[PDB]
């Protein structure tokens, strides 16, 4: 997304498991390193 707050929320959400991806947000955490270095 790289969108504003979209990116931060994406990593932050992965903290609880409430990302926009909805579904196994576990992997959403690493996705951040790949998308947002
Ligand atoms: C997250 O949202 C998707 C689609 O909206 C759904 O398939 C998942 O079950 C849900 O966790």
């Amino acid at each position: 997304g790289l969108g504003k707050a979209q990116c931060a929320a994406l990593w932050l959400q992965c903290a609880s498991g409430g990302t926009i991806g909805c579904g196994g947000g576990a992997v959403a955490c690493q996705n951040y390193r790949q998308f947002c270095r």
